[PDB]
C-alpha cells in the first residue's frame, strides 16, 4: 500500500512559499504608500501634492499613484481622462483605507480610466488625529498574478489568490476573477482551511490547497492551489 501522498506536503509548502513571496512583493509597495501618506501629513500643498506624486520610483511601481481628499480634492500622477462625476471619496479605496483605518489592499475592481482589473494600496492620510485624505497606489492585475505564480510547476498547477470568504481576487484565468469558489466548482466545493481538497475542473480533477498571506494585518487572504491530481502524480525512483 504505497499510499504515501508527499503531494500533501508539497501543496501546503508550495503555498506558504509562494504566499511569502506576495507578502514579501507588497513590502516595498506598502512601504511607498506610507512613506507618501506620512510625507502629505506635514505637507499637502497643492504644488507639494504635484511634486511628490511624480517621483519616478512611483511611476515604476504604480500605474497610478493619487492622493484623494476630505473635502474631494483629486490629485493623480499620471493624470488621465477619468469621469465626470468622479469623487474620490466615493471610491473603493477611499473606503477601504478609511474602514480599515491602516494600510490595506482593495479586492480587484476594474479601473475607470485604462479599463483593467487592478489593486490599490490605499493608506489613510492624517496629520495626528483627525484624517486629510487616502493615499493610493494602483497595481496591475497581470503583474500580481505572475508574482503568485513566480515558483514553477511541472504545467500541473496553477497560484491564485482568495479572500477568507472564498471571493477569487487574482486567478490566471481571467474570467474567474471575483467570482466565488462556491461559483467556479457547482459539486460541492472545497473551504478554505488546513486541509486539501478534491474538486473538478472542466474535464480536468483538481486537488486545492489554501495557505494564509500572514504580514497583512485585517486582511485574511489565501494562496490557493490548484493541481490536476492526475498529473501531480509524477513518480521518482
Ligand atoms: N486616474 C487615476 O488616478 C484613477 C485612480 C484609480 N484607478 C481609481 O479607481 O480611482
Amino acid at each position: 500500500a504505497s499510499i504515501r501522498e508527499d503531494l500533501e506536503d508539497y501543496l501546503h509548502e508550495m503555498g506558504e512559499i509562494t504566499a511569502s513571496n506576495v507578502q514579501n512583493w507588497l513590502s516595498g509597495r506598502i512601504l511607498l504608500i506610507e512613506n507618501l501618506a506620512q510625507t502629505l501629513a506635514r505637507d499637502h500643498s497643492p504644488e507639494t501634492t504635484q511634486a511628490l506624486l511624480e517621483q519616478p520610483l512611483l511611476g515604476s511601481t504604480f500605474l497610478f499613484t493619487y492622493l484623494g481628499q476630505t473635502d474631494g480634492t483629486y490629485t493623480a500622477r499620471p493624470t488621465s481622462d477619468l469621469p465626470a462625476d468622479y469623487d474620490p471619496r466615493r471610491r473603493p479605496w477611499y473606503n477601504a483605507a478609511t474602514s480599515a483605518g491602516q494600510t490595506t489592499l482593495t479586492e480587484p475592481y476594474m479601473e475607470p480610466a485604462i479599463h483593467e482589473l487592478v489593486l490599490t494600496i490605499a493608506s489613510p492620510a492624517r496629520q495626528g488625529g483627525q484624517p486629510f485624505g487616502v493615499v493610493g497606489g494602483d497595481l496591475s492585475l497581470q503583474t500580481v498574478v505572475k508574482i503568485i505564480n513566480s515558483l514553477d510547476f511541472g504545467g500541473m498547477g496553477y497560484a491564485f489568490l482568495v479572500s477568507g470568504d472564498g471571493k477569487i481576487l487574482v486567478h490566471p484565468d481571467k474570467d474567474q476573477v471575483m467570482k466565488s469558489l462556491s461559483d467556479v466548482y457547482p459539486r460541492n466545493t472545497p473551504k478554505i482551511g488546513s486541509g486539501f481538497s478534491e474538486a473538478e475542473l472542466h474535464g480536468n480533477t483538481r486537488i486545492l490547497s489554501f495557505s494564509p498571506v500572514k504580514g497583512l494585518s485585517g486582511l485574511d487572504w489565501y494562496i490557493g492551489i490548484s493541481v490536476d491530481k492526475d498529473k501531480a502524480y509524477a513518480m521518482l525512483t
